[PDB]
């Protein structure tokens, strides 16, 4: 059976991410000489640096034991340092995740997940931590993400509709109106952490000329409503560090919104 981490709140959060005895930052590279902040920049700007918090938190739970207080207390400290990032994210887009990380308002010390957490989460980096959070403390409260903020990179030739066109040799204008499955965790370790597969929806004109040159202009929508955030439902290496951490503490499964369209234009040549 499993343990219950308290949710983050200025009276129980510790007064550093890892209790000052760790940090997240960019990984040592031997005869690098000094680690400088553009490193570290890039890197809270990639999603190496969600898988390494999260190792942060797998490796302390086997050092020090899942049942330690001060492990529930680095686990629920820790993971309020993404919500509040993640809050910054939201609310200011167009910061880099290492100052919305680094110089938000209030202090991550100071994060209260009771009045602070949103409905929104932005699709960054910080998600899948994000979305742990949710698991913990939300109490099985819906969420939702954009679908212009999860970095969809859409392949049409592994759409059957559109593959199929271009295969048979045709060449002129088709239009397009089909649904699909989509794996974010084969191109998106992000992404397929917290949405893993989706179906998606996609309307638009496929255009091939004779020389076997073609493009899809089209629409993308989700074609369900909402997915699932369970143990079963995550993809890749992220996502399997979320199965075992949910394994282990309590929780409630809930449902993430996935609402919005965006236009894609892409090509090929058959």
């Amino acid at each position: 059976e499993t343990l219950t981490v308290h949710a983050p709140s200025p009276s129980t959060n510790l007064p550093s991410y890892g209790n000052g005895a760790f940090s997240l930052s960019a990984p040592h590279v031997p005869g690098a000489g000094p680690l400088l902040v553009q490193v570290v920049y890039s890197f809270f700007q990639s999603p190496n640096m969600c898988l390494q918090a999260l190792t942060q938190l797998e490796d302390y739970i086997k050092k020090h034991g899942a049942s330690n207080p001060l492990t529930l207390q680095i686990i629920s400290t820790n993971i309020g340092y993404f919500c509040n990032a993640d809050r910054n994210l939201v609310l200011h887009p167009g910061i880099s995740v290492y100052d919305a990380y680094h110089f938000a308002k209030p202090a991550p010390s100071q994060y209260d997940y009771r009045s602070m957490n949103m409905k929104q989460m932005s699709g960054n980096v910080t998600t899948p931590i994000v979305a742990l959070a949710h698991y913990l403390w939300g109490n099985g409260a819906e969420r939702s993400v954009n679908i212009a903020n999860i970095g969809l990179k859409i392949s049409p030739m592994k759409i059957n509709q559109i593959k199929d066109i271009i295969k048979s040799g045709v060449v002129g204008t088709f239009p397009v109106s089909t649904k699909f499955t989509h794996a974010t965790g084969d191109y998106n370790v992000i992404t397929g952490a917290y949405l893993g597969n989706i179906t998606l929806k996609t309307e638009g004109t496929l255009t091939i000329s004779a020389n076997g040159s073609w493009t899809y202009n089209g629409v993308v929508r989700s074609y369900d409503d909402k997915y699932d955030f369970n143990a079963s439902t995550h993809r890749g290496i992220i996502g399997e560090s979320l199965t075992r951490l949910g394994a282990m503490f309590s929780g409630k499964e809930y449902q993430i919104l996935l609402p919005g369209e965006i236009h894609i234009k892409e090509s090929g040549k058959r």
